[PDB]
Formats: structure tokens, sequence, C-alpha cells
């Protein structure tokens, strides 16, 4: 009933769970399974994508509305629906007294891509998928209809078996162009579209409600205009329908580079059909389209959606280049604080202990203890350090042991897998990371904080046969390589969509949807220094990919540092939550004002500096949260506004700071007012200290390592390495700059 993986082991039956005599039936029912039920056809085999922008295909018998942008589709019974979100059919709502804001379209349908032989489906199944695209399979006996689609195709492509094509409407559409096979038209409402059949199969029923046509192959296209040179360009790869997508990285060290490329493998479906497509690509592609793909761009090939503007690309295969900018296992010893009182801070937090049992309460608090033990060995108490790092052990080791003392299975404090899905769950649950496969990055994101600070200061404890086997299977659970036995590819990641989904099912009607981008990049820094640690270079470089490209997707989607992409009539500075097909100024859980702006920042790290990439951004959004609230009478987690105010201005950090960080003494569960629950005192007067001295995050300057940083105050620059290795290192930065760094330790501020 266990497999033992070095000192631990993970439960292969389900465990009888110890509910620890709470009878609060939310709590019970997050101690389960996700669905017995996969609807996946007998060719997708093996451990299940979850996480996806397409999961409800899976999860439901049909699906829910999904967003492949520049569409919206959803599965039926009757056919596919599609759906297209016009300026008329968006909106931006305020609720003033919630503090929500709310940029949306419609749940519409244009027109229904149907069966001539059956509206009677029983199931729509996933036959088939790759990085970014699905195969959705309606079926009804001998009548199928197979519908290849996904984010960043202006195509969908259909085929059918035992039937031909029928396109429904409500409304007659108006056929602009007639070419027999291929046709141009447009909504009541002024949508463009077109359709593709094979030379021969002539469209019928122009004029009225529903198109037909006799061919066993038809793609829909969304075009940009009504424009017959587009619709020419869009017949040229019609038939060319996607097999195969991949999307390959290189991390150059020496630069900091990383390079990923789009690649699709297409069958024809006439012959001489190329092998290609058109892609549409999304801010965080476009804005760092690789000069060699710039020959590929379709100029005027512009299409809005919520996330601002995508642009037509055409052919095999485009490339992105962006800059991993490093990450620190902690900020050094660098400020200007009162050692005597930050030591003192560092007591104070012997007080904390988990407002919970489950993965994520349990999460916030060995974070918390693995922060304040780089802090600890700064300020010379080495012994306090030692505590906290084997309060880390007890708690890791006990987590990372499926069975007790009797060697039976445990009722908590275990991590299981599930069969079904193939997928590592661990008890006690909550946030539904168990029965919808939730937040896997956030949760086990904090168990490998624990890890890496642990490993940076004991080596052997990391090993694979010791307790190192357990961490590196939470981290293949969220962000797995290829052809991983147990688990699927990169389960948290969308590699073209750019960012992380946190819900496993995405059984949603605006698609799937990830809140705390912060809590993402927090799992990929913890990764990163975890391989540094262990000397995995393959799962390190995986973890910066990840990084780098969340970044990317966060300063666009949820920040828009461009100003491009959130509508002018949006009031806030930041979106809380982004969907697939939406975006909100709020929060899964009831809360204030600050809130719905720091849980994309929390919690702060040694991997939190790309928060400070754009002070006009750091500026705007804390200005317009100000604003808000009337004064600095921040309403919670008062030291995380204070933390990000420090990026532009630590002055005034440094002033809110001393007027209130002292307002409450010790841990304290029911009040969060100055110090947010994950957070300490000593993390906050460390940090805030530390960047007034150093100044503002540069991100102009790069080094041939990946565990650094440099700052800039008024044109004099800090560099800061940490060096994990038993040997010197030396590390040469962009700017010329060189240094030497001795073995397991930072270049300057190491402290006492
Ligand atoms: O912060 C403000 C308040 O936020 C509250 O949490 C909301 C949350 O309620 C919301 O969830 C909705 C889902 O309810 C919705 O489910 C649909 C089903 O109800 C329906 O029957 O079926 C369809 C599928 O066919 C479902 O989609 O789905 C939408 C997305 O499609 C969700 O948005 O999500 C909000 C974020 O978007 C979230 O803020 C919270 O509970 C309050 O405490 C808080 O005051
Ligand atoms: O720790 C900050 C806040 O986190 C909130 O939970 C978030 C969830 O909405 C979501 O499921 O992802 C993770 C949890 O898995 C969190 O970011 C808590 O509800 C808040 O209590 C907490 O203050
Ligand atoms: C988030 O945190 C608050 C307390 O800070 C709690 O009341 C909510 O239930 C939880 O989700």
């Amino acid at each position: 009933h266990a497999v033992s993986v070095g000192k631990g082991s993970y439960a292969t039956e389900f465990p009888e769970i110890d509910f620890g005599g709470i009878n609060d039936p939310g709590f019970r029912d997050q101690q389960g399974e996700p669905p017995a039920t996969i609807y996946r056809s007998d060719r997708v085999t093996g451990p299940m994508q979850t996480n996806s922008w397409w999961g409800s295909l899976a999860v439901d018998r049909f699906s829910m509305n999904q967003y492949p942008h520049p569409f919206s589709v959803r599965h039926r019974a009757e056919g596919l629906h599609v759906f297209y979100d016009a300026p008329h059919n968006m909106v931006v709502h305020e609720n003033r007294e919630a503090g929500t804001w709310h940029i949306h379209g419609a749940i519409g349908t244009d027109f229904t891509i149907k069966h001539s032989g059956t509206a009677n489906f029983e199931q729509a199944v996933v036959d088939d998928y790759n990085d970014w695209y699905v195969r959705g399979l309606l079926e009804n006996g001998a009548h199928q209809m197979a519908i290849t689609y996904g984010v960043g195709s202006p195509y969908i492509f259909v085929e059918y078996e035992d039937g031909s094509a029928v396109l429904d409407f409500d409304i007659a559409p108006d056929v602009w162009e007639m070419n027999g096979h291929v046709i141009g038209f447009s909504t009541h409402d002024h949508k463009h579209y077109a359709a593709f059949a094979p030379p021969g199969q002539n469209w019928s029923g122009i004029g009225s409600k529903t198109l037909t046509n006799n061919a066993d192959y038809i793609a829909i296209a969304k075009l940009p205009e009504k424009d017959g040179n587009m619709l020419a360009k869009f017949e040229q790869y019609a038939y060319s329908v996607v097999r195969d997508a991949v999307a390959d990285w290189t991390y150059d060290e020496a630069t900091g580079t990383v390079t990923t490329t789009f690649e699709v493998t297409t069958e024809a479906k006439v012959q001489g059909a190329p092998d290609g497509t058109i892609f549409a690509l999304y801010p965080h592609q476009y804005r760092h389209l690789a000069s060699s793909s710039e020959n590929q761009l379709l100029q005027n090939y512009q299409y809005e959606i919520i996330r601002g503007t995508m642009i037509g690309l055409e052919g095999k295969r485009f490339t992105t280049e962006l800059t991993y900018p490093g990450v620190l296992p902690s900020l050094p010893d660098l400020g200007d604080y009162d050692r005597e009182r930050l030591i003192g801070y560092l007591h104070d937090a012997t007080s904390d202990y988990p407002t919970g049992s489950d993965t994520y309460e349990l999460g916030k608090y060995i974070g918390k203890l693995a922060t304040l033990a780089p802090i600890a060995d700064q300020m010379g108490e080495y012994e306090l350090a030692e505590q906290f790092r084997g309060e880390l052990k007890d708690i890791l080791e006990d987590w990372l042991q499926a069975t007790n003392a009797s060697g039976q299975l445990k009722g908590k404090n275990l991590f299981y897998y599930n069969e079904n899905w193939g997928t590592i769950l661990g008890y006690h649950a909550a946030h539904s990371s168990a029965t919808r496969i939730n937040d896997h990055h956030f949760h086990y994101g904090y168990f490998v904080k624990a890890a890496a600070e642990i490993a940076r200061a004991d080596q052997e404890w990391a090993k694979s046969e010791n307790w190192g086997g357990m961490i590196d299977l939470l981290i293949r659970d969220f962000m797995a390589d290829r052809d991983d036995d147990l688990f699927p590819y990169l389960r948290m990641f969308d590699p073209y969509s750019g960012n992380s989904w946190a819900d496993g099912l995405a059984t949603f009607d605006a698609g799937n949807n990830q809140q705390s981008s912060s809590e993402a990049m927090h799992a990929w820094t913890n990764v990163i220094l975890w391989a540094e640690a262990t000397g995995n270079k393959a799962l390190r470089d995986r973890a910066i990919y990840l990084y780098t490209t969340e970044m990317s997707a966060i300063n666009e989607y949820f920040f828009d540092v461009h100003q491009e992409i959130f509508p002018e009539e949006y009031g806030p500075e930041i979106v809380t939550i982004n969907w697939g097909g939406k975006m909100d100024h709020a929060t899964w859980w009831n809360s204030g004002k600050v809130e719905k702006y720091a849980i994309n920042w929390l919690p702060f790290h040694g991997g939190s500096l790309y928060l400070g990439h754009h002070p006009d951004y750091v500026d705007r959004a804390y200005e317009e949260l100000r604003r808000d609230i009337g004064s600095t009478d921040w309403n919670l987690w008062s030291n995380l506004v204070w933390m990000y105010r420090a990026f532009t201005n630590p002055d005034d950090a440094l002033q809110q700071m001393e007027a209130s960080i002292d307002d409450y003494g010790l841990f304290d569960p029911g009040n969060e007012k100055i110090i947010e629950r994950g957070s300490t005192k000593a993390q906050t007067y460390h940090w805030i200290h530390n960047l007034a001295e150093l100044g503002r995050v540069d991100p102009t300057v790069t080094a041939n390592h990946p565990i650094y940083a440099v700052f800039n105050k008024n044109g004099n620059r800090t560099y800061i390495v940490y060096n994990f290795s038993d040997s010197p290192i030396t590390v040469q930065f962009s700017d010329g700059h060189s240094i030497q760094v001795e073995p397991h330790s930072f270049n300057i501020g190491n402290g006492d």
C-alpha cells in the first residue's frame, strides 16, 4: 500500500483519513479524490493532463465554455458552439460596495458546427492533445465529429465519420464571398468568419440559417477583417490540420537568454497542403519575437480578446526570446537595521505556528521558517537558525513518509498517488487540492522552499536516497519533464498562454483561472534553488524556463505594465484573477482592498525581485491602492504593502513600518492587520532595510551563473551572488563587472 522513495514513501491506496474529530462537511469533503470518470478515448493513455485551458472536455460529459483564443467554444449534444466576443459583447463593471471589478464578454453562439447524421451526441471526449492544442471527439456510435482547436489558433479543424458538415445559425448569416468550396461570411452582428471544404465540395443553403457541405472535412477560421485577400491567405493553411505542437526551449546560461520555439506538425487534407499553420500570438509572445521569426508576421492580422490584441504569423514555427533575471536563496545582510532589534524579531518568531493542518496552511508556516533561517545565520544566531531548520526537517520527514511506526498508512500528513489521473495528493487537503487537483504549485512550492533551505545547509539530507527522492517526486507532480511514467508534462503550465492554470478540472464557463501568480513564481524559484543545491542541471533549467516565461505573462495580463491591455474604463491597476475568458479584481475568498493587490505579491522571498522590474508600474499600482484606501491605514497585510512600496520608495516604506510594525506583539492568528500570517516582523524589517541600502532592482544586468541579483542606487550598482558549490566560482556580469565567491556563501553580506 506504499512505495519507498529513499527514506520516505507515498501511499498507493487511498488512506483512511484521520478527520481529527472535525465534523464540518466542507473540511471532510476536501479529504477525497478527483473524479472517477475521465472523458478520454482509448487513444489517450497514461497519466492524464490536468490544469489546462481545455480541461472541462475531460471532466464534463460534453464540455463547459472554453477559450481557444481568438474563439470561445463549447461542446454540446447538438455539436460545437462557436462564439467570438466583439466589442459590443464586452463589458467592464464595478461593484463599489464589494470593491470588485469585472471585465468580461458573453456566453453566446455565433453558430454551431454540426454533423449531418445526428444532433444527439452521447459525449465529447479528449481523443488527443499536445503542448497547447486538443482534439475533442463528439461520439454517437458510427457518427463521430473530431474537432481540433487551440489557444493561438484562428482555425478550428473538423473531421467527420459517417456524415458531412452543417453550420447552423439562429439568424441567417451574410455570405459575402462564395467560392464554391470556400465561403466568407458574417454573423447578423457583423462578426467575420470563413469556412473551407476540399475543392469540388460546394457549400449549399446560402441565404438560409443552415449552411451545408457534403465533405467529411471542413475548417472554420475567424477572419481579422471582412477581406477577401485575408480569406485567400487563410485558404492556404485551411487543409493543414495540426497533429503535433511542441514548445521547445533552451537556457543560455552565459547570456541569461531563454529561447522558446513553438512548432507544429500538420497532416494534409488536400494534395500539396503545406506543413504549417497561421498562429495567433499573444502580447507576451510577439513583444519578444525573435528576429528570425519577424518575416513570418502577417502585419494587419489582428484579433481583440480579453488579453489585448493577438497578431497573425504564418508557417511551421516561431521563436520567442526572454531574459532570466536570476534568483537568490534570500536577501543578503546589507541593510542598515538595528541588528539587536532584528535579532529580537527572529526570537519572537518562535511563537508562530501553522493555522491549519492542510498542505497550504502547513506550507505557509514552513515557508515562514525557511525565510527566517538565513536571516538568523546572517545575524550570528546560528543556534536559532538550526532550530528553524530542525523544525523544517521534523515536518518534512513526517509528511514525506506515508507509513507510521507500525508500517500501516497514516491518516494525515502524507502524500498519495492517485493512479486514475496520475497525481500526488497531500492530506490534509484544502482549496480542492485533492478533489479538483488544484494549486499543486502553490502548495508544494512551500515544501520545496523548506527542502531548499535545508539543502543549502545540509547536502546529505537532500540526497536522493535520503529525503531528496520524495522532494523530487513532489516537483515531478507539478512540473514533470516529457515521458514521465507517473505524471503528465508540465502539469501546471500552459506553454503558449505563458502562465500556470490553478484549477485541475477547468469546469467553469470562463475556462481555467489563476489568482496568485506570485505563488506560482515562488514555486518556480524554489525548484531553481533546490536543483542548484542538489546539482540537478536539467531540473534547474526547466524551472528557469518556467520562472522566466511566467514573468512575461504576469507583466502583461496581471500588471499590464505597458498600459495596452486593460480597458481605459477599468479602474484598478491590477487584475487579481485571470481566466481564459475574463479578468476580475476580486478574490476567491471574502477580502478587503489590499488583498486584491497583494495576493499577486506574496510571499516575499529571494525570487520576488521580478516584482520591481517596472518601477513606474510599482508606483502606479501603489498610488491607486493608496487612493482607494484613502490613506496608508492598510485594511489588512500592512507589511506586504510596505515591502512592495520599498521597490520604489524605501523612505516611505520605512516611515510606515516604524509607525506601525510594533502595534501588536507576538503571533496572533486572528489579526493580520499589520503582519500577514505567512510573513514575520523579522522578514519585513530585513527586507525594507536591505532595499533602502541597495536601491532599485536592476534588470538591465545579467550574469553567467543563475543565482544572483543586481541593484542600482543612483547609478551605483551592488552585485549579489550566492554560491551553492563546494568550490569557489567567478561570476561575469554583462556590464563587464566580475567577482569571486567562496563556497556556500554570498559574495557580500554573509553577516556574522
Ligand atoms: O471577492 C469577491 C467574492 O468572490 C467570491 O468568489 C468568487 C466565486 O464565487 C466565482 O466563482 C464563479 C463560479 O461560481 C462559476 O460557476 C459556474 C456555476 O455556478 C454554473 O452552475 O455552471 C458554470 C459552468 O457551466 C460555472 O461556470 O464560474 C465562474 C467562472 O465561469 C466563477 O467565476 O469566481 C470569482 C472569480 O471569478 C470569485 O471572486 C467569494 O466566494 C466571496 O466570498 C467574495 O466576496
Ligand atoms: O495566503 C494568502 C491567502 O491565500 C488564500 O488562498 C488562495 C486560494 O484562493 C487559492 O486556492 O490558491 C492558494 C491556496 O491554495 C491561495 O493563494 C487563502 O484563502 C487566504 O486565507 C490567504 O490569506
Ligand atoms: C483566508 O484568510 C481569512 C483570515 O485572514 C479567513 O477568514 C478565510 O476563511 C481564509 O480563506
